[PDB]
């Protein structure tokens, strides 16, 4: 006799699993008690969560609309749709010269369809060395050649880097290199470069050595939505990002690209068209994925809905806004931050003048309550000794924090590491030594706590802490 | 300007005012899935406390690495979520867990097995799999007569499939083995999307030691059988297993790849001691090679679902869902019919539709119109793609809402009647598409093979949400 | 002070170097005091000798006929333009359908320049197994996987083999894994098969699995020459060759290719040509030789207007009775030849039926002026330990052999396997035990000194016996 | 009734095959009758072509000595083995600490074997630049993605480069691109570079990056075996080169590789010993090639003797001095040359200071019977066309030329160059119109006259002038 569909089935989360309810529990409290800077963590809303908790988890729709392998699909349909076109709305694509597929499950997924679309295996890559920013995505291997990125692994990449003087692209070397290295594809986008990209300067170089160029916008993707980061369309074939981070949307990947007419070209035949189309739908599915996922899908569409609203612009400014405000912050307490600015959402802080290095701080901040990641630092290309943090405003924003009080985060930040120089005064810079002084540490306990009361005092997207399991 | 809007107003608004748009194609959705026959194998309903998790803050977190070894931190309830899904993915498959481990982040079944064969394999490392006329699945590999690469399998690695015998569909050993002698896969794959059988592990890894390959079992469709102990354990013999959790398995969409680990078997120039080195090369795969971060609100609604399927009642479901199948396959040779094999011992009916003059695609848009879903599949012989010889029928979702033998006999008089006005329409107007698709519009009979269809379907419970509120009644 | 240039550059090899000399004295007593049975040797002409050591050493020459990278190459062309006329003649190609390059080192550089030219790295190709007859340069692997042939290195082989009852190529099997694979090269020809080749099937399954399909007619160019064997540019798109074997010519490869109008197809445009020539002569050069060795080119020259007489007819005509007379000979004394016959220059022998692997007697045969080769039968799998040799005709056929003489061959042959089984016996199959067999061996002695006067009573072409060294 | 064995076999070139016999008493009086300036060419000894027209032509023997696939090779065994021995002799080699395989049929053949032992498909290669004076075989793919070499086919490369002012190889920028790309070989060598190289540097760079450093030594094989050059074995892990260049031998290959205890390096085990011997072997054989060909292999045992005298040390400093005697004539003309000056057998000459192109240069100079190639300038890879040409001293030193004779080459090459410019005044630098000046022009007529009678003034290795054909 089969237990009856009601229990098993219809029973909520907190009696049929209390271990997995009371784990949630303890991470929505993690989230709203935490100053959270992340740069590529955000708090997307209730809405976008109803989806994503959804029925649409439910169905098989393998293909695209109006060619699926098989049925059932005609909501899934229209969703999928309306996803598509509220995704070339909101950045500002026109459908006749853009298309896209919202199917990639995440953005490393994306990017893979992306190269697997456009690319055979072993054609040459290049994207921006991890150490000057670059995603492990746009190719990866270490000094002794081992190859990280299954970028590497399937194709043939070739790092290019930031000036070391400035920080900033150094893109006569990156010019310099395409010509030698001549890559089939250029990858411009980033993960923890702190300014704004010459998309122009890039199409004028993969013009030169016959390139495609390719943008991944994941991390700055809601301020190109907000036409408050250059836009990478206007010079771009294809256009890969992620929905989670700054878009403030469910964890997936999209893949745009051109489509129709060609711009003139030399010596090749009038009344040319892109081909991008067919390919990169096919690399998504059948090559590369099986079925959709459809309540990222619909949740998707919540959030490109939101993301295309006069509100969402004043987000992604106070973004920039916040990010300025906490490095000019951090620059006036004496620390130095790469470039001495910012353009995006993201700060680089360099932690060398201080003799500390980013996995201390990184450490220190997380037992207080402060999640933030090391990272490394003016390109410094060497080991596993990051000597630098990176700093993102999109979660705390979103938490409707502004300018004065990204200067209080500043403040704690501040704290820690001066609380994180002090311990490795008294312990000496060997991390085994260090970690004494991260147990019973009042001034740490202290801070944690002062930590947490600033937290709490925000309101939180996706949930109501009013309902919360754990309040205190 | 320059105040952001309240994060009540955008961010703790319900869906239905945030998006009324979505909102109502969700419901639309959902009365679709109570209101039909849903009959593809693949599908399943599942649990509200598994769609509880999934949309959750979970969705929030980054948390790159492994548990115990992160890349960043905040990852304290992360951690226990999921290696607490990680154990209870070996206790409901019943792995010591000094002999097999898992990394439960893959994204889907696809990029399970895309990871687990970049662990194991160089780039074009040779592999065989089932072919897809013959019950096997895209992701094992596949390439047209032309030449043709569609799967990324064939793309970056260089694949062989083997087939069924010719005569009784059952996978024909010898010329499996034969092929491999002469082919030498350094992965010999395992398992399917629509063979109808249960697979002989211990012939598989025979054949896989005979040429010296990797055995690795893709259980994604079965997963929930082989739980229960409803179906021959791969485990027992393969090195690497992968499996989807969406399908008979019943929990959100999403991979594992489960890999040995610790001392070998005694092989013959193997060196004393030798030891399984999987563990690595897997979670490595799945990061840093392939993907990103992972999907946390996946992994704890997996937890879930793990929890679930590891019960008394969860066996019980999948010995119905195998009883439903056989009745089902049962009633529709008792009307004639040829099903492959003439039975079956899983969850699905692989059902032959060449003897009736009839094309998968066609009977599948028309039970498409009269809400009964299920797909065309190819059948041993096969060519096409858009039109193949058969249909594949599963028992899984219409028994997680509760219908039991006698309700899979009404569901296969509805095929009956759903083939018989594809024949009623095909004697009418043609057998040429073009032609059939006019019996498909102001079709009387199939108004009313639809509205008893919908009559039939909306007397049974529905999981993961409550019909009682739903939109639309 | 320089040494002038007389000195050291224009002194006989006898002066500057007596060591060689002497060496190259004795293995010219050798080749003509020993019966020469490797079935890809031959004696070429002493007048190809004289082309292939000639100052054409000394010149550079990239590129092709008319359109070299240096200049000073008006008489190189002329030679290689001469070489490639020869070369579609002997072989009865119309110049309009067929062109060639008579560039490739040998025949192994042949045969990779042709698969560089025609596929992408990886791309699929099937080739005769090497246990069925085939060569290395068509594809080999081992059971453990070690990839042998440089072929299986950067393309993906599958051999395809002899049907185990008939020993005559498996087509229905052929057919069936060429369906399953989907090869985009698919390769006939072999070095042990003694039978002919159905290029006609060949191109009916090539075409029903939409390969390219090539022939290496190594080993039966001179048969093909002299039309004593089927022809493969009836059927192949591309011919492949070396020229230093049934040819008789010097070591050389070629690589033939169609050229003109196509056949009609689908998704070909009406009024398209062939487009192999540019391919096949760019993956010679530049791809993957450097200067041409024109001293070889114009040796071939020679040697293609000396195989188009009819004079090399009869001698095609005469190799392929001495094959059947030798082989008729061992069969009347019970060893088992594969397929029961030949039908080419060559006798494939299983000689596990006589307990025998090819290596003991390849070794015995070798101490007493016998040269041939251990060969892979069906079934084998050893390196060092195959189960047959294999005999060939042309090289004693060009000393002037007949019937007659190759059934003395096969009592030689005959005497050596029984001292072979002999040793055997007494000793042991295990290296170390056998090899005590084959030292103050009087049997083995006496077999050695009438094989060497049987050998030694016929002519020698290369060189005067008259005047040689050792007598 | 088989044709006689002597009337085919034993009758010599000029009855059986006039035609080519002819061609090759032309190519003989070209050989002298012009001026030979292509650095890549020689004039060998007659030995050495007595040696490659002999009758080893006919022995299949795969394998290596001792370890033969088959029978028949105990004096190609002994051959082999005394070229081996002699090639590390000459290049003074302990045979503990390297071997040597000869088996390589040329160059290019060496090095892509050299490649196949060394890497997997698809790892990286660094070598020099063509524009640079680098190449094919090294790596080369055009500005539009075309992949040109093999080695670029089936292996990446990425080329450095010379510094575009200096003409030196910039070293930094070699170690940069290495430490960003990380290629597991790097090469050094090349065509047409006239400086020596920094191998002590290369070796630093190898290992910083952790690759296998690879010479090849083709064009200044002579030089290194005379000591006349940099020693590229206290560095490198594999040496290959051709025969035929400086080293005035056969054209052939060979591949040097380390033997024995591995120096120390960090993170490398005690008593490590290398591991290339079987690897390089197995490559050639039987991965790549067939049968060895023996010719070769005992012309170059003859011209490895050769170079290690004291003769031939004497011919490579002359060498030296002839190319350096040349490269100051002409820079005391006016004329520039790459790196003002030269350390080896080769001269680079920038033609852009004149207002000319290499192509005018070449092509005139052929008119007149001197025979140099064009050649990129200053790593220069825009330019429509080749800035320079490159002039090599081997050839012409090998007919006995010493300084002043080279001098004399520099007048003439003068008169070539104003010649050339003259015709350019008259018809610009449209090479439609340029051609116009190569036809019924007197100047160019008394200039290859005086040439002509330049060249036939000197003798001539290989063979006699006294009995050539044309005279
Ligand atoms: C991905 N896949 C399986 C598959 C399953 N169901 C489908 N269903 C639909 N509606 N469309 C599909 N492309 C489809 N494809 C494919 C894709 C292409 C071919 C294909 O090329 N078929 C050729 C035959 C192969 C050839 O001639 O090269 C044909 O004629 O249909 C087959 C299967
Ligand atoms: C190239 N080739 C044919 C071949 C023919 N004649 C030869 N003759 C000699 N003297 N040596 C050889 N290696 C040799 N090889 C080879 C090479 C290697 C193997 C081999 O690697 N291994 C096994 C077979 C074991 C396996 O199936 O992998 C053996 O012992 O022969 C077989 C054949
Ligand atoms: C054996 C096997 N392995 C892997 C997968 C991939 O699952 P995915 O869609 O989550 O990627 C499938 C999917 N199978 C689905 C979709 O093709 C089906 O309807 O059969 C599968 O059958
Ligand atoms: C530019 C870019 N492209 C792709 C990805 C991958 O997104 P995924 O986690 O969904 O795979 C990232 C993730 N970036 C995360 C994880 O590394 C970060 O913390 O920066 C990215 O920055
Ligand atoms: C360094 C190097 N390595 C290899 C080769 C090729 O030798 P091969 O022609 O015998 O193949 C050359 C030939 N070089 C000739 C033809 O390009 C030349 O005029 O320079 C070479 O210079
Ligand atoms: C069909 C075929 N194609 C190519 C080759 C290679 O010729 P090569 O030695 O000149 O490389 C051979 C060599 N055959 C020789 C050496 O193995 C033999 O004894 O059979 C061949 O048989």
């Amino acid at each position: 006799a089969m237990e009856p569909v009601s229990s098993w089935g219809n029973t909520s989360l907190v009696s049929v699993d209390p271990e997995i309810h009371d784990l949630i529990e303890k991470e929505k409290r993690r989230q709203c008690r935490g100053i959270e800077l992340i740069a590529s963590e955000n708090f997307t809303s209730f809405a976008v969560i109803e989806a994503l908790g959804s029925a649409l988890t439910n169905k098989y729709s393998e293909g695209i609309p109006g060619n699926r392998y098989y049925g059932g699909n005609e909501f899934i349909d229209e969703i999928e749709n309306l996803c598509r076109s509220r995704a070339l709305e909101a950045f500002h694509c026109d459908p006749a010269a853009w298309g896209v597929n919202v199917q990639p499950y995440s953005g490393s997924p994306a990017n893979f369809a992306a190269y697997t679309a456009l690319l055979q295996p072993h054609d040459r890559i290049m994207g921006l060395d991890l150490p000057s920013g670059g995603h492990l995505t746009h190719g990866y291997y270490t000094s002794g050649g081992k190859k990280i990125s299954a970028t590497s692994i399937y194709f043939e990449s070739l790092p290019y880097k930031v000036n070391f003087t400035t920080g900033y692209i150094d893109y006569d070397k990156l010019e310099e290199k395409a010509l030698d290295f001549r890559p089939k594809l250029l990858i411009c986008g980033g993960s923890a470069y702190p300014r704004d990209w010459d998309y122009a300067r890039f199409r004028a170089i993969a013009d030169k050595v016959g390139a495609l160029l390719l943008c991944d916008m994941a991390h700055i993707s809601g301020l190109v939505a907000a036409q408050e980061a250059a836009n990478p369309f206007e010079y771009c074939d294809v256009v890969t990002t992620t929905t989670h981070k700054s878009l403030r949307g469910p964890r997936a990947g999209m893949i745009f690209y051109r489509k129709g007419p060609k711009p003139p070209k030399k010596g090749q035949p009038e009344g040319a068209v892109y081909d991008f189309e067919d390919k990169i739908n096919f690399a998504v599915f059948p090559a590369l994925q099986g079925g959709p996922h459809n309540h990222q899908i619909g949740a998707l569409a919540v959030a490109l809905k939101q993301a295309n609203t006069p509100g969402f612009k004043v987000y992604a400014k106070q973004v920039k806004a916040n990010a300025v405000a906490l490095g000019n912050y951090l620059m006036s307490k004496g620390y130095q931050i790469v470039t001495n600015g910012t353009e995006n959402h993201l700060v680089l802080w360099d932690l060398r003048p201080l003799g500390l290095t980013g996995n201390k701080v990184e450490k220190l901040c997380d037992l207080c309550s402060i999640t933030l990641n090391k990272n490394a630092v003016f390109g410094d290309s060497s080991a596993l000794a990051p000597g630098g943090v990176r700093i993102g405003a999109p979660a705390m924003t979103s938490r409707g924090l502004v300018e004065k009080d990204f200067e209080q985060i500043g403040e704690f930040l501040s704290r820690a590491v001066t609380l994180t120089l002090d311990i490795q005064k008294t312990y000496g810079k060997l991390l085994k030594d260090f970690n004494k002084g991260l147990v019973n540490n009042k001034d740490l306990d202290q801070l944690k706590a002062d930590v947490e009361k600033f937290s709490a005092s925000y309101e939180m997207p996706g949930f109501l802490m009013s309902e919360m399991k754990y309040k205190d």
